[PDB]
């Protein structure tokens, strides 16, 4: 009947900042906030034991950090931004990713050779 109450922004120009897909057109602080949400989720998945999703989330976080860290504003205010992030969560993100990737590497080979062993089982004579 009536449009939902404004909650999300104050201007059209502000809403547009959420429509960008190019890093060039995304503020350091946007990504930092996005990174937080990603990190929260990453943790929840690791504990749930979903290695694929957790891995991706940790990695994406790391990929974001490695993208933004080299910007002038981040450099000057890394104190500040590390506050917004979890200080030394970039550390845990890196370590969880290697932990996970080394797990995944093995499980993906496990699934491959099984798949290959599955077919062989089918592919026999039986007169």
């Amino acid at each position: 009947s009536v449009p939902k109450e404004l909650y999300l922004s104050s201007s059209l120009k502000d809403l547009n900042k959420k429509t960008e897909v190019k890093p060039e057109k995304i503020s350091t602080k946007s990504y930092v906030h996005s990174a937080l949400k990603i990190f929260k989720t990453a943790e929840e998945c690791r504990l749930d034991r979903d290695e694929e999703r957790a891995y991706v989330l940790y990695m994406k976080y790391v990929t974001v950090y490695n993208l933004i860290k080299k910007r002038p504003d981040f450099k000057q205010q890394q104190d500040y931004f590390h506050s917004i992030l979890g200080p030394g969560n970039i550390k845990k993100a890196v370590e969880e990713a290697e932990r996970l990737s080394e797990s995944l590497k093995l499980r993906y080979e496990e699934a491959e050779v099984r798949k290959k062993l599955e077919e062989k089982d089918r592919q026999e004579e039986a007169q």
